[PDB]
């Protein structure tokens, strides 16, 4: 007769549960707890890095530009039969008793040529001295010097060659690399000898491919301007070598101040050390790395040529911490050394707050603790200690948050339990339902709960009694509607009366004294049977009813793929490019010449 | 007698609380808000970067090999005395009424060389006009072309030397770099003056190391081709430059448009500038990059030589327009400019949809207000703005999604009050125990609740009488087991019945009709205690019952560690490497040569 | 009189629901399910690289220094007129019968140069065999021979000039760049012929510019050690290049085994292959990268001269494999090649564990379907891959442990309305309230609610009756106190008790058998008020109480900003200035150098 208006649902009846199935709820889980926080130890630190900048340093040349060009003479015209061009070295004696002297330069070279003592008169006249005069104007150029201008050529009339001489004087940037035992200048020409050789301390074991003749030291030079005629104000030691198409001078100063393998690359006011897998931790928040060592020092000694780090490494610790922490912290101890992955070395500084101050003495033994010739490479990338330090600073945060929540989840179940303990003991059978996942039938047998699951009845196989008034007992009046059903199709009928959600209750025993006013709605199938007055109405659907709800929403959205595409500001070809003369594309084009431009098998006869 | 199977436990005894004690649970607190979301403008972007590459254009050389051998006759051989070689710069006249007129070169050099206006005949005979050929083959060449391929030399029979000239042309690569008041070829020669020097606008200020009539400047040129003899069709404007070894002649063309100190490096179609902390962000989520900036746009006045910029900046941005938001969008102003650090200069269109097209008068407003000679230094590296994207984008999610979830807590919590309110009225002691961490008492003094501490009994001071029917008032039947217990071991025996959990009450009031079929269990101890019709059966453990759980469950795991090794593509050194020829190790090697295989010191008489 | 000490608060009248509003709880929603998760497959695989490194290998230099010096004689002096210097091919024929035969030279050269066959004598005597010496010492220095140490020059008795030979030998370094048509040698001289230059196999097809009898090639050769004088114990075949200005010899080599195209760049015992979006990903953990490629393997056919890559890929392959799962797992098939973005060629090995030997034929089948001349081009930086990887790895967990979160929430949820079902059974209006938001009325009908606002009373119109012992029927008393009140200012009074939080119940029905220590607490405005025995006592606020909470805590906090600023360990500039000589820089001042020092306009008479 009255059937299920909405059938998108299911219907059960649950018999009383017998002790033959009963169960217990999980007790409170242990929680997790909160890791035990990283300590980081305050510090100072500088990073030096291999050192690939050349040794540079000011030098002065001094030659002359020996030319004998030969002429014939023809009817109507002068054709150069040859003309030979050379340097001559001008000599010790004369850069200190002319040059520098007076300012003044000979008009003759005497040199060494071939094993041969040959000589140039210039313009083959008498000697005579000539006062130099700067070279003419130009861009970009260290200061020079000469005495002639023009090219002497022979007359028709007459040695049938011409002669010319002159004396030039330029103060070249001179350049040395590791092992700095020899250098070059800025016209191109090497002198094979450490810019560091000389006579005083130890220098003399410093390296030289001339005799010993060839190198000269003066021991107290005041040299004047060439330009200004000054006077040096302080006297130097004036190095003098002289090889075979030019002397060259420069002021000698010792080596292993001069120079570094390791160059001071950045200064951190605020590095922090952590101690971790065996290794160590140097994050610079203000740089974004992180470098890893071992947890021992690096023996300073074993480095070649290091005395500058030491140096740097002071006075920027010494300088930094008369600025931030002048008052603010105190040192512990003595600065360390430790080389990260990359061949970064590291010069450390532990700090300490000034509140704890009482640490000091325990601190300080476990850095002394720390305390114990080859060159560092250095990568060219720091990409992986920006990624290092990157990665760990979000990973640091996920976890964090993640594990906090994890606690907060584990707390917040076991305490919730005391809310299912009362609740079961209300409705045994929402809360059995809910915790088998299925529907069931429940009774509480003192501490434990007796179950016993349910039977599913078809929802065309449900029809609800019209009225809720019993004939019998007028006076009296159900509070829960009566039901029939078969939990078959060609089945038989079952009497029984209705319950909270779809349970068809056997036994009909759930009755209140009648009312007025009395309008109910029950959960029905798919939706609500409206009773009024203890008397059937029609039907609904949960969708006529305005829904409200228990559940705090959350709005989880994941974060989306991305693809990093490479990218790069110069190519490999445009760094390549940006050199303005390529020596090998013209070396290449310049050897070619007699191959495009002559005939190099032929043979005249 | 009957003592506790399971010890791993505790027993209470909860005494009734007074006044004494009283407390109260927290209202609901203030939920935190999501932040208002970030405003992002749209807009197109083209970023620049400090123009590394040179000038590059073409030029033509011509010039002369200007040789003359000596050689002496041996009765059965013969050996050259000498071998004179120079070039010499074919002039402004010959290059337009010889060369390029008729495409014939002279067989006869005539130049200043040392202060002598010397002069060659090929193979000393009259001059002569040859017909210029091309070069021989070579791969990887410019043009060039030579009217001799021999070289003349003396017969026995003779002017006692032998002269050869050939004429040659060459069309070289040229290449110059800012300041660009000098350029070089493809020969290796510098020219010193600027490829844009000239009588035309202010070109004539540029730079020039010559006198006046070296350079010449035609007019109205048409060049033809030396292979196809074919005339230009239209004519520009040839330069011509004489130096002492040659004369090159190019293309003047205005110096501003032809050069550039910044390059377009990348066009961002969708570029959004965010604005945050007194600066501005540039995320090219394509590019994954983020540019950081001041507020305040760039004078491209101040910029050196930047015609360019704006040149490409409005093409790529016009371009683009027309392709994405021909009619998506619509542009918001004039094109801006910004300089980033790593020096990336940014021009930006802000853009706007058709949706908002009400906000145009405004936005217009505040980006008109952004609007306000030297060289931009641009970083190699793009590292850290792919940091910056990369950490941004990721920092933005985790804070947005935990924000989220704080407060999805918070109010859960709120709610849950409504919860532990009423459930407090069920079972004091429960909820009590439950909130403040410990077993205690408590019941409700109207809206708050009094509270009482529970007092341990030992485990071993507990004992269960074996009934549970009361022989003095048959008929009825506790439902609730009674014990006896001393909260010392040397103790007196205190009576008392069961409660929830392990509770001793003291006071037995806890009696139901007396029922069959009447088995339950009982909290006892470690587990539980078994009775069957009003009279004990055995004790259990909780093992031994099936657990069903109350908790919904969570499995967080830990992102774990990981370690970035340097990893680098092409180290240093294999750059460095990738260079053919290395002119320093060749030049070190070279200038060896007299020390390796001769004798620079002895002096022969 | 009696009126609320505590005014921060609010009171309400909830007068009893008709049928005019209700509403229904929202059902347990559909939670989401966690993905799929990816599968990957286990592989080995080897990175090969754009190789930028020139082809090297040794050569050996034969060659002669010829001078002719010319002197003039001064009255007390002497000067050199000229000095011509040459270099002499020492031919096959001296090469193999004198030198590398005996170990000695002739004292004599015999070439042709400038289309004339020239001869020099040393000292012009009569032909001499010399043997050759080691050269001199030098640091950094291939190994070199000569016959000569000094320069012989006319005495003034008399062929008017003098005439040196030494003959020079060297074990030059040669580097050959691709496409490897011509090299080059140590000393700086260009070659213009392929390495791989002969007539075995197919080696007579590659490049060369010279004549044939230039070349030629002894097959068996066994060279003698010119300091050690050893012969060589197996033959090679001995390539020999006479140029105009030197012989070249070195070992004809095959090509194609020689050299490659690609370079092996690292090797990963565990790289990983995942298949998304159309394409693949190859994370290798340890290098911290990931590649990005097309599903479709590459055409090693394809590459040009990439004969070595299969060659290291198999014994990168095979030595990996054995050492790492050489029982461990199995190989799925033959090795494979993909490309990837960055130009980086990934050869691929998928491996697969014993214990899923059974997929064995289904994998086979799927990775034998993805096997199907130029140079690939590599990008030098490879920090996308990092950066894609890093990204990846990350947004990975944070979905991951996200999204399992957003479920236990889900769920978590569903369960707790089987909380709030009972609940609103209790406290309807507790319940209703905190569901609409707000402060409603609601009683059960049925299984729906119905709900009727409350209407808010000011604060100020509240005031509590004294007493709490009703003087008509006494040995009763009420549990909640009684109230009187206004809905406004100016308004009549109103009769009616006081209800859980501020209710202010109209009907007086609350009542309790009269008791004696019968203390409460009410919820009265800010605070509560104090009733003793059943009497009035004094107010308090909420301060006054212990307050104990309900809410388990969570400290979520935000990951703050970071600013990655621009990082680089080397400049540009650096790099740059890294090399001791520069070749540009030199040039410049060298081609300078008649400017500044001389005159090159003036032309004498
Ligand atoms: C921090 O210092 C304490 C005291 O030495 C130590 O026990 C603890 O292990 C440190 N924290 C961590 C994360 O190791
Ligand atoms: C640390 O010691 C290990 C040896 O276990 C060595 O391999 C490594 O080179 C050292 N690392 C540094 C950066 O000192
Ligand atoms: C969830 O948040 C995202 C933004 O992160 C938003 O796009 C989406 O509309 C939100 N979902 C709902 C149903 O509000
Ligand atoms: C977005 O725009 C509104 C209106 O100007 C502004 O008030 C708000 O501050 C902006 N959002 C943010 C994150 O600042
Ligand atoms: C912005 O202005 C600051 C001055 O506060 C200056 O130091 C910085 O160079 C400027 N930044 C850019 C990229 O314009
Ligand atoms: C939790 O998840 C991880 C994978 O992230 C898994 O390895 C582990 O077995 C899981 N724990 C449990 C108990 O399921
Ligand atoms: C993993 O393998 C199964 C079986 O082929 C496949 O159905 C599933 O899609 C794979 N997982 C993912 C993430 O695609
Ligand atoms: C893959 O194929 C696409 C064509 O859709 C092509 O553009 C791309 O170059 C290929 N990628 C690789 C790395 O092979
Ligand atoms: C929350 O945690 C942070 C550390 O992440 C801490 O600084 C802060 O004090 C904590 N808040 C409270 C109230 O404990
Ligand atoms: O004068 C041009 C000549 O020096 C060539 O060898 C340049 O490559
Ligand atoms: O002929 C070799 C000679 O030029 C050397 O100086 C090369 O280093
Ligand atoms: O002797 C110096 C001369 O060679 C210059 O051209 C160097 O730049």
């Amino acid at each position: 007769d009255i059937k299920a208006e909405n059938t998108d649902a299911n219907f059960y009846v649950c018999p009383p549960p017998t002790g033959a199935t009963v169960v217990q709820f999980e007790q409170p889980r242990r929680c997790p707890t909160r890791p035990e926080g990283q300590n980081y130890t305050e510090g100072i630190a500088v990073v030096f890095k291999e050192n690939i900048a050349p040794y540079k340093f000011k030098a002065t040349m001094y030659y002359k530009d020996v030319t004998v060009s030969q002429v014939w003479f023809g009817h109507r015209y002068s054709q150069f039969m040859g003309i030979f061009e050379d340097r001559a070295p001008v000599p010790f004696e004369e850069v200190i008793d002319k040059i520098n002297a007076k300012g003044v330069c000979r008009s003759t070279a005497k040199y060494v040529r071939n094993n041969l003592e040959t000589t140039a008169f210039h313009r083959d006249d008498h000697e005579t001295d000539m006062e130099l005069k700067p070279a003419n104007a130009a861009t970009r150029t260290s200061r020079g010097w000469h005495t002639t201008d023009l090219k002497y050529n022979p007359s028709r009339v007459e040695h049938r060659y011409g002669t010319t001489v002159n004396c030039i004087v330029e103060e070249v940037d001179a350049r040395s690399v590791y092992p700095y035992d020899e250098f070059v200048l800025a016209t191109g020409d090497f002198v094979y000898m450490s810019p560091f050789y000389g006579y005083r301390e130890g220098s003399h074991t410093e390296h030289t491919s001339y005799a010993a003749d060839r190198f000269k030291q003066v021991d107290g030079f005041y040299a004047r301007d060439l330009t200004t005629k000054a006077r040096a104000t302080a006297p130097t030691t004036r190095n003098l070598l002289t090889t075979p198409k030019f002397t060259v001078a420069w002021d000698w100063v010792p080596k292993r101040p001069s120079v570094c393998t390791m160059t001071k690359w950045q200064e951190v006011d605020e590095m922090l050390r952590s101690e971790y897998g065996g290794s160590f931790r140097f994050s610079s928040d203000a740089i974004s790395t992180t470098f890893t060592t071992n947890l021992t020092e690096y023996p300073l000694s074993r480095v070649d040529l290091g005395d500058c780090i030491g140096k740097d490494a002071r006075d920027a610790m010494d300088r930094i911490f008369a600025r931030r922490y002048n008052a603010t912290h105190i040192k512990v101890g003595q600065p360390q050394y430790y080389l990260a992955n990359g061949g970064f070395l590291i010069a450390y500084q532990p700090l300490l707050s000034n509140t704890l101050a009482e640490l000091y003495v325990r601190e300080h033994l476990r850095e002394q603790s720390r305390k114990p010739v080859e060159r560092i490479k250095t990568t060219s990338s720091i990409e992986f200690a920006r990624l290092q330090f990157t990665y760990n600073h979000i990973q640091r945060h996920v976890n964090d948050m993640l594990g906090r929540v994890a606690i907060a989840w584990c707390e917040l179940q076991n305490h919730e339990l005391t809310l299912w303990n009362e609740a079961r003991k209300l409705n045994p059978n929402a809360i059995a339902s809910v915790t088998v996942g299925r529907r069931v039938s429940a009774r509480m047998l003192g501490d434990v709960m007796a179950v016993s699951t349910c039977v599913p009845v078809a929802a065309d196989n449900v029809i609800v009694q019209n009225s809720m008034r019993i004939s019998s007992r007028p006076g009296a009046c159900y509070s829960r509607p009566l039901v029939s059903f078969r939990y078959e199709d060609q089945g038989p009928l079952v009497e029984g009366q209705l319950g909270e959600n779809n349970e068809l209750r056997l036994t009909r025993d759930a009755i209140e004294p009648c009312t007025v006013g009395h309008r109910r709605y029950f959960t029905f199938g798919g939706g609500y049977v409206y009773f009024e007055e203890y008397a059937y109405s029609h039907q609904l659907s949960r969708a006529d009813i305005t829904t409200v709800s228990t559940f705090i929403d959350l709005n989880i959205t994941m974060l989306e793929d991305h693809e990093f595409v490479p990218l790069e500001v110069y190519t490999r070809h445009e760094i390549k490019d940006s050199g303005l003369l390529d020596y090998t594309e013209v070396q290449r084009r310049n050897q070619l010449h007699d191959l495009r431009f002559a005939d190099i098998d032929t043979v005249i006869h």
